[PDB]
């Protein structure tokens, strides 16, 4: 009503509260820190980059890249802040963190449309509000969040196993078919007695890791992800030894998963290992395995393609709360939380980049994504469509970079208010 609320003064929130600010709309800015801090944090600046200070390839082959791109086009308060406090990297984005962090605290903290209150939000803030609150998002909140949408649609870790393009697989060494109790729609690729003895032992030289699992014992994994029972190899007649079963992760089915693979492997070692899996030789992992602590909603429940709640209307999410993973991913999120915010603040319906551009594909992943074990999402190459051609890869993947970016850029053109 009076102000648009943003919680969270990290990357996500920052480029909200900016964006808000652009269209004239006042913010209150909350922000805990430093009167309360989180475990990743050491300053009191707004966007603080906790870890490595890598914002992504630049490459037009790059995902990153063209998110990038994208939110430079759009006039990215991060984009700008991290323009000027680059430092050298080969083929990188990467920034001095302090002048990064000094550069965005100073432009919020100096608009005239923009109060900030350095405390901890406990309750979601009534009237037009986005939630940027992070991977350490406070305790208080997190509970807050639990009892208004459900217990079991907030997660405090992920545990996510490694995501491959589906036109990258060898589907002749593949099956269509579920166990019992299973759909009959998941990807099996069976591996005999030997292949399993080797994939065994690799995993151990390289919730609970799928590596820690298999050190605990030979069959563990046969007892679990990789069981064959219910399963018959139509090669074969029969039931196979062992399986690794990939599961659809978007609505395109473009990007599958490895069932039950989850892993804290390290990702040159998460790609060694895929493939030796049959069919996965060639596999392209365009989502890696991880494990870490991390507060974030289960968007395809809860969150529509414009970031605002389904049955919350002004109530947006962005930054890894909302699901997504990285610096970049996190303020472009803000950008469209913020957005359409303040266009709700004006009396405007919410809008969404096409599915074409980065960030497009990824705010549609995250409303449509399968919701069962949902895990975050980082920029990738398999959130957008393919490019229809006989060309090789390195120039399919440079029409991908040119053709999101143009359809950003005519989306941006058509915005009612425009962006100043
Ligand atoms: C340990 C760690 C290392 C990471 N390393 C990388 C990396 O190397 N590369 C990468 O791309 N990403 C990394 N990330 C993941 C992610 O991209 C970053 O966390 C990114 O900063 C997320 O942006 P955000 O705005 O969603 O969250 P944040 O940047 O964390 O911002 C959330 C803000 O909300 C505040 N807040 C939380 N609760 C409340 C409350 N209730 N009231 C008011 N304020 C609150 C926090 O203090 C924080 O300032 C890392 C994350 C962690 C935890
Ligand atoms: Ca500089």
């Amino acid at each position: 009503m009076e102000r648009v609320n943003v919680v969270g003064a990290g990357l996500a929130g920052s480029e909200a509260a900016w964006t808000l600010l652009r269209l004239g709309v006042p913010v209150r800015l909350f922000e805990m820190r430093p009167k309360r801090m989180t475990p990743a944090h050491g300053t009191d600046r707004f966007a603080e980059i906790v870890c490595s200070n890598s914002l992504g390839g630049e490459g037009e082959t790059n995902a990153k890249g063209l998110l990038q791109a994208e939110m430079r086009r759009a006039g990215s308060l991060v984009m700008e802040a991290a323009d000027l406090a680059r430092v050298p990297a080969g083929g990188a984005l990467a920034v001095d963190r302090e002048e990064f962090s000094g550069y965005i605290t100073e432009r919020l903290t100096g608009h005239p449309l923009l109060e900030v209150v350095r405390e901890e939000v406990r309750e979601i803030p009534p009237g037009i509000t986005v939630l940027a609150t992070g991977p350490l998002t406070s305790e208080a909140l997190a509970e807050a969040l639990k009892r208004r949408f459900g217990d079991h649609f907030l997660a405090y870790y992920d545990a996510a196993s490694p995501i491959v393009l589906y036109e990258s697989i060898d589907l002749t060494k593949c099956f269509r078919a579920g166990r019992y109790g299973q759909s009959a729609d998941y990807l099996n690729c069976p591996m005999t007695e030997e292949e399993y003895r080797r994939f065994h032992q690799a995993l151990l030289e390289a919730c609970v890791p799928v590596e820690e699992l298999a050190r605990r014992g030979y069959q563990t994994l046969l007892f679990g992800p990789m069981k064959p029972v219910g399963l018959v190899d139509p090669r074969t007649g029969k039931e196979p030894f062992a399986v690794v079963q990939l599961r659809q992760e978007d609505k395109a089915g473009r990007m599958w998963s490895l069932v039950g693979f989850q892993t804290g492997l390290k990702w040159p070692e998460q790609k060694r290992l895929i493939q030796m899996i049959p069919g996965l030789e060639n596999a392209e992992i365009v989502r890696y395995g991880v494990m870490h602590r991390n507060t974030y909603l289960n968007a395809p429940r809860l969150l529509g393609e414009t970031l605002e709640f389904r049955e919350a209307e002004g109530l947006y999410a962005a930054g890894v709360l909302a699901g997504v993973e990285g610096y970049l991913e996190s303020a472009a999120t803000g950008f469209l939380a913020g957005l359409n915010a303040a266009r709700k603040a004006l009396g405007l319906p919410p809008v969404a980049p096409p599915e074409e551009s980065m960030l497009g594909g990824l705010v549609r992943y995250l409303a449509t994504a399968n919701p069962e074990g949902f895990q975050p999402m980082y920029a990738n190459w398999g959130l957008v469509p393919p490019v229809e051609g006989r060309m090789g890869k390195k120039e399919k993947r440079q029409a991908m970079y040119r053709r999101g970016l143009e359809a950003f850029s005519a989306w941006l053109s058509g915005l009612n208010p425009p962006l100043p």
